[PDB]
């Protein structure tokens, strides 16, 4: 194949699109409504258009390139029509960037720039409030940005398969939203909001609850509790500047000094409790030869994915509480044991790369006489944006520590935040705890890495278990329908609805899609936690010193009696009725 862009002769034999073979040889040409590698095929935004000599303009993105191709990316026909359409958006678009949650890194405003579109007429709707919508607990639309660009559809369906996100007729205009716009939450959307971390724009964001956080630090009685998720200390440097793939542990717990909470403990102290209970459950299961699978509980969105699509597996859930939600309950108990603290002052922050985690902390249950397991969940880009506004030099700050009561963490609960981290945390213990042992062999590589479905043979007191890793929501589509639970008998799953895992949660920084093909960001954030295990002294959760001293003090053996009753937590499916 012969092709000559802006006069440059290309000879290859590669079957790619024009916007594709582009970038690869370096000639810009803009994009917005491509993304995970499809466009708006309804609508298409047309930001790619190029001149193809004797066919016209052409959009680049969704055009192969052919033999005898001549095309003008530059011409002053191209970047009329691109102007154009950027105008046409701004006609549609609130642009007022100032108080905008994406004003530093908003892909509009960067072609807006780019192009120097202006609106015909700008848009400046009188009440936002029919544009707006914040009944769900984990996400908010606002359609006075939204482009209809279709991102969020489109990565609704690639993530999940459910297509919870879609397209709309709302009294005669297109809109994106729920099914028959009824709030998310009452639909079977999953809450995981991977439809953010694909929108260009400030139409998709997380339910805040920075105003929770901040009513808590000013009340003068709150003894307000902070913690984060394992992915966190991974990610949000990203938003600092910092690059990718940096370790900022230290820095966060400072920053979080400075803000002003009470205590600062770790959601990876709750990650190696989790496996406590887990692993003991799962030895408790081998021990009865069964029952069989065994399902990780931790992912919010898998839990909805499950009530939502297949609650026949309810029951085979493991009943230990997640991370945030067992260190929630024992924040309201056995921290007040060993610190005087009133439990009903204790307020529970955790800080996740998640918006599902919201949803899961108001579930009605989750809390024990009348304390919530858990008050607010802010998302890595909410605990970004308090730092900032606080003034806080993030790059700048001194490493602290965690307070270590319940702040300390083994190397398990370090890579919890990676598709495989669970699994493997798991079963350094249960290994350990079904073969009383203390093995030395504790890396379990062939269920870590993207592969969407990922199973491995274990041996465990001389007999074998199936484990599977499921690593994104719609794999676990794929493992159900295609019949694979049912090519050998698994013993213990785990499933994230993220694919790649939590350190690509649906509250985590927004990535920009150049920096995408630049950087493999579902890798480069997991190589920061399986550093911090291999750094780590303890690797095994049953090793954390001051979760040991915690079950030896206050809660007794794990997966029984006090712990049982008061660290798990157990979801059923409906019973038979008519009509369904
Ligand atoms: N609860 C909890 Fe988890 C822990 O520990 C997080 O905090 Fe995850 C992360 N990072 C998130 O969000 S949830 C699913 N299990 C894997 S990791
Ligand atoms: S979404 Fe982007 S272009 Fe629109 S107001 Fe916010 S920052 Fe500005
Ligand atoms: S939250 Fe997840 S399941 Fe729901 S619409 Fe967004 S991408 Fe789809
Ligand atoms: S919500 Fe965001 S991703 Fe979805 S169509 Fe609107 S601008 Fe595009
Ligand atoms: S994989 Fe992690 S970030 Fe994604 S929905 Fe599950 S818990 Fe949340
Ligand atoms: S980027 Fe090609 S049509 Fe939208
Ligand atoms: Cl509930
Ligand atoms: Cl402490
Ligand atoms: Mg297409
Ligand atoms: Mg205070």
């Amino acid at each position: 194949k012969t092709i000559i862009i802006n006069g440059v002769q290309f000879n290859t034999d590669e079957d790619t699109t024009i916007l594709k073979f582009a970038r690869d040889n370096n000639i810009d040409i803009s994009a917005l409504c491509f993304l995970n590698n499809c466009n708006n095929d309804i609508n298409k935004c047309e930001i790619c258009t190029v001149e193809v000599e004797g066919t016209g303009l052409v959009t680049a993105c969704d055009t192969l390139i052919e033999d005898g191709m001549i095309i003008n990316t530059n011409s002053d026909a191209v970047n009329e029509k691109i102007k154009s359409r950027i105008s046409q958006l701004l006609d549609i678009h609130e642009f007022k960037c100032g108080p905008c949650n994406r004003r530093e890194n908003c892909e509009f405003l960067k072609l807006v720039i780019k192009y120097k579109a202006r609106a015909s007429k700008p848009f400046l709707p009188k009440d936002k409030t029919e544009y707006v919508d914040e009944r769900s607990k984990s996400l908010t639309v606002d359609r006075t940005k939204c482009l209809l660009c279709g991102r969020c559809v489109n990565a609704c369906g690639k993530n999940t398969e459910t297509y919870a996100m879609k397209f709309l007729n709302k009294n005669g205009k297109t809109i994106i939203g729920a099914e028959d716009e009824k709030c998310f939450d009452d639909t079977n959307c999953l809450l995981c909001g991977q439809c953010i971390i694909a929108c260009p724009v400030a139409a998709l964001s997380e339910k805040s609850h920075m105003d929770r956080v901040k009513n808590a630090l000013n009340a003068p009685e709150k003894h307000v509790i902070v913690a984060m998720a394992p992915s966190v200390r991974a990610s949000i440097g990203e938003l600092f500047n910092m690059g990718f793939g940096v370790d900022v542990t230290g820095k966060i717990y400072t920053a979080l000094r400075q803000l002003g909470f009470d205590k600062i403990f770790d959601i990876n102290f709750g990650a190696d409790m989790t496996i406590m209970e887990e692993a003991t459950e799962l030895v408790q299961r081998i021990e009865n030869n069964g029952p069989f699978p065994m399902f990780t509980s931790c992912c919010p969105g898998w839990v909805r994915q499950a009530e939502n699509y297949y609650p026949e597996l309810l029951n085979n859930l493991s009943s230990a509480k997640s991370p945030q939600q067992i260190f929630g309950t024992a924040s309201k108990t056995y921290y007040p044991s060993i610190s005087g603290l009133d439990p009903k002052n204790v307020f529970t922050v955790t800080v996740m790369p998640c918006t599902t985690k919201k949803f899961e902390a108001d579930r009605p249950q989750m809390e024990k006489d009348g304390l919530r397991d858990i008050d607010a969940v802010i998302t890595t880009r909410e605990l970004a944006k308090m730092i900032k506004d606080a003034k806080i030099p993030f790059a700048k700050l001194e490493d602290s520590e965690a307070d270590p009561a319940m702040g300390e963490y083994s190397g398990a609960g370090a890579i919890f935040g990676a598709t495989g981290g669970v699994m493997e945390a798991a079963l350094r213990s249960a290994k350990d705890f079904a073969e009383n042992a203390e093995l030395e062999d504790i890396e379990y590589k062939q269920v870590r890495g993207l592969n969407g479905i990922k199973e491995a043979e274990v041996e465990i007191n001389n007999n074998k278990y199936n484990v599977a890793v499921i690593n994104g929501a719609s794999n676990l589509f794929k493992f159900m329908k295609s019949g694979m639970i049912n090519e050998k008998q698994y013993h213990f799953i785990e499933v994230m609805a993220c694919h790649g895992g939590c350190v690509n949660g649906g509250g985590q920084p927004h990535v920009n899609p150049k920096d995408l093909e630049k950087v493999d960001i579902k890798k480069v954030r997991a190589s920061v936690l399986y550093n911090q295990d291999e750094h780590l002294s303890k690797r095994k959760s049953h090793e954390n010193t001051a979760l040991v001293k915690m079950y030896q003090n206050y809660f007794g053996k794990p997966g029984e009696g006090r712990a049982h009753e008061i660290l798990h937590f157990k979801y059923k499916k409906s019973a038979w009725s008519h009509p369904q």
